[PDB]
């Protein structure tokens, strides 16, 4: 399982 | 404003 | 999987 | 008021 | 997939 | 009132 | 795909 | 009451 | 593809 | 009580 | 294409 | 009760 | 084309 | 802001 | 059961 | 900031 | 039962 | 900073 | 029972 | 459009 | 559009 | 009882 | 669009 | 009771 | 979109 | 008693 | 997105 | 009493 | 989103 | 009373 | 994640 | 009064 | 995790 | 007053 | 963990 | 005034 | 009440 | 009180 | 109050 | 006070 | 005060 | 006020 | 003041 | 003001 | 004001 | 202001 | 500014 | 502002 | 601002 | 900044 | 900064 | 930075 | 820099 | 740096 | 101890 | 005992 | 006891 | 006890 | 007693 | 002793 | 006494 | 002693 | 005395 | 003596 | 006197 | 004398 | 006098 | 004389 | 006077 | 004169 | 004047 | 003349 | 195991 | 395992 | 593995 | 494996 | 084991 | 794989 | 794989 | 071990 | 696969 | 051992 | 052992 | 050994 | 041992 | 021996 | 030994 | 021996 | 011998 | 013996 | 784009 | 973007 | 993409 | 991303 | 993925 | 990633 | 992986 | 990692 | 490492 | 390990 | 290790 | 080892 | 070691 | 893992 | 050993 | 060696 | 042995 | 040995 | 508010 | 042993 | 043991 | 209100 | 162990 | 309000 | 365990 | 209202 | 593990 | 009403 | 897993 | 009213 | 996976 | 009724 | 992918 | 009553 | 894409 | 009854 | 409104 | 287990 | 009104 | 166990 | 308003 | 498993 | 009205 | 055990 | 499986 | 306002 | 009236 | 798979 | 045990 | 009346 | 596949 | 705002 | 009556 | 014993 996010 | 999102 | 998301 | 959204 | 929004 | 909508 | 809509 | 809509 | 309403 | 309608 | 209506 | 109508 | 009625 | 996860 | 995380 | 987790 | 963690 | 758990 | 009604 | 009911 | 009802 | 209702 | 209502 | 209302 | 309301 | 609301 | 609202 | 609001 | 709000 | 309010 | 606020 | 924030 | 604040 | 803070 | 503070 | 704080 | 018109 | 109308 | 318009 | 458009 | 307008 | 649209 | 728009 | 679209 | 989407 | 998004 | 994303 | 995904 | 990722 | 995670 | 993971 | 984990 | 585990 | 093991 | 009334 | 009366 | 009473 | 009341 | 009026 | 008025 | 005006 | 209003 | 108005 | 308001 | 208004 | 204000 | 104001 | 604010 | 301000 | 400031 | 800054 | 700093 | 039984 | 009975 | 039973 | 019975 | 008993 | 048996 | 079985 | 008995 | 039998 | 009984 | 008894 | 009683 | 009582 | 009494 | 009277 | 009086 | 009234 | 006063 | 394919 | 099979 | 296998 | 599948 | 089989 | 199974 | 077996 | 189990 | 038994 | 027994 | 058992 | 027994 | 008892 | 048995 | 007893 | 007794 | 008796 | 009683 | 207790 | 007690 | 009590 | 215990 | 009660 | 329990 | 109940 | 249990 | 229950 | 149940 | 249930 | 199962 | 389910 | 399934 | 299913 | 079945 | 399927 | 498609 | 109950 | 419901 | 029921 | 209840 | 209710 | 019902 | 019921 | 109420 | 029914 | 309340 | 049924 | 059926 | 309850 | 069924 | 019928 | 109690 | 089928 | 209450 693989999860990656990114704000701004 | 912004965003990002992965998976998998 | 992918996403992306963009506001104003 | 301006959106936008993506996938895949 | 795309999407786009505009209100106003 | 005005609306918009964007698809594909 | 394209859509417009207004009101008033 | 007015009323407009748009299609393709 | 065009649309037009009135009423009252 | 008046009513209208447009296509096309 | 064109539409009409009137009631009362 | 009267009525009305319109076509074309 | 045309359209009247009336009742009672 | 950057963020990340992994599971099993 | 395995996790990890990272931020920044 | 780094963070780990280990179960069973 | 087992536990293991991690920081840094 | 390391950690560890035992239980049963 | 009883019952009465009027349209128009 | 009157209406008359009687019931039992 | 009137309407008139009586029950019982 | 007893009803009444107007419309337009 | 008008609306009358009597009850009792 | 009494009651009254209107739209648009 | 207006409205009105009359109770009692 | 008495109300109004209008939108838009 | 305007509102206007009275009561009593 | 008496109220207002605006969005966007 | 911008707020605009008055009481009384 | 009076209030204001800004997002983003 | 601005904030903006005033009251009175 | 008056009121600011900033966050990230 | 940066923040900014203001009052008065 | 001011106020100013950072984590990490 | 750092922490940084500013107040005035 | 300042602060300042390391943990770890 | 009804009321059918076919033309065709 | 219905209203037919076919054309077809 | 029904009104239907086949056309077909 | 219903309004039925067929068109095949 | 419903509208259809269905098109196959 | 619903508006039905049907495209098949 | 609903607005359904069916596509199949 | 609700707005559906389905597709399918 | 809600906007949804099916698509199946 | 919601935002549905259904794809099944 | 809610936003939903259903897959199933 | 919120954000739902659903994924089954 | 939420974020929610449910898988079942 | 809240972050939910449901797998079940 | 919440973090929440469920697994049933 | 709090992190939850829940396993029934 | 909390971390809860609840199994049950 | 608490820690949470709740088991019931 | 069901009373049905059609009138169209 | 169930009871219709359709008249149309 | 129920009743119903439909007018179209 | 109920009173049902359809009008189209 | 439970009374409905459903206007379409 | 409810009342229920329906509207489209 | 309960009241419900729902408008869709 | 309610009052329900449902717009939509 | 409460009163709702839930305008979607 | 409450007065919801909701919007969406 | 209570007061709520919920945007969502 | 309280007010509620949600967002979400 | 109580305000509230959340955002999520 | 309090002030809530929340987020998330 | 009072002042929360909850990230959470 | 307080000033709470959550974070988690 | 009191000032609270809780992390957690 | 207090300053609280809670950790945890 | 259902069991249903209607009578009329 | 169901089993219907109907009886008019 | 149903069974249905009507009787009129 | 359904099973229809009618009689009449 | 439910058991349905419906009488009109 | 249905069966049916009509009887009438 | 349907069977029909009429008598009458 | 249920066991519903509707009359109406 | 159908399968009709007609006896009368 | 649930026991629902309805009368309309 | 529940017990329900609805009128209405 | 509950016990429901509505009445609307 | 609970007794409800809802009227309406 | 909890006794339950809404009224609305 | 409780009693509630809800009035709203 | 409590008891609860809610007034809205 | 508890007595509560809430009004709110 | 304890007399509550909630006023909001 | 939808598609159908009835065997019987 | 569905797909129907029927059979039978 | 959606598909049925209806077999009956 | 669905896949019905009937029997009966 | 989704799957359903409803035999019945 | 679902698995319905229905059985009547 | 979620799984469902409903027997009715 | 569910399991669901109806019956009835 | 639940276990869940309804009866009812 | 949990365990369940609701009887209603 | 818990064992819950609930009555109605 | 916890034990409940809520009756009610 | 615990027992739990509840009444209503 | 979690499991249910829900018996009606 | 510990034992509650509670009656409401 | 507690025993709690609770009424109310 | 310690004993509780809290009435209220 | 205690004996506690309380009253409220 | 009399009161009799015997132990032993 | 023995106890007694009034009040008022 | 034993236990005795009288109330009012 | 009687109260009768034994234990062991 | 052993248990008994009475209430009333 | 008898009641009766062992364990073990 | 062993465990046994009786009510009434 | 007898009960009987065995675990293990 | 094993299990065992009667009710009555 | 007798129950059996074994796992594993 | 295994599994085995007995009712009756 | 037995019941078999096993998965994987 | 694998899957096997015996009734009756 | 024996079942038998298999996937991927 | 692949699939397989057995019945009786 | 054998089934095979074969996507992609 | 591509399909197959056996039944018997 | 075996079956073969092919798409695109 | 008369009523009586009994059980046993 | 014996029952009794006298209404009226 | 009379009811009566008897189980066992 | 007996029962009584008495309204208007 | 009157009530009156007996036990026993 | 015997059951009895009685009505009127 | 009389009804009997055997199973087994 | 004995109770009345009286209200208005 | 045996089943048994009677009516009247 | 009034109230009036008897016990025993 | 009289029914049985019989299966396996 | 083997059925019966009796009536009359 | 007597009451009394004034408000207004 | 007799009835008969053999699958197989 | 093989079948069987009898009536009479 | 005005309030009265008697007791006794 | 008599009847037999063959398939295959 | 006598009470009295003032507000406002």
């Amino acid at each position: 399982f693989k999860f990656e996010f990114k704000f701004e």
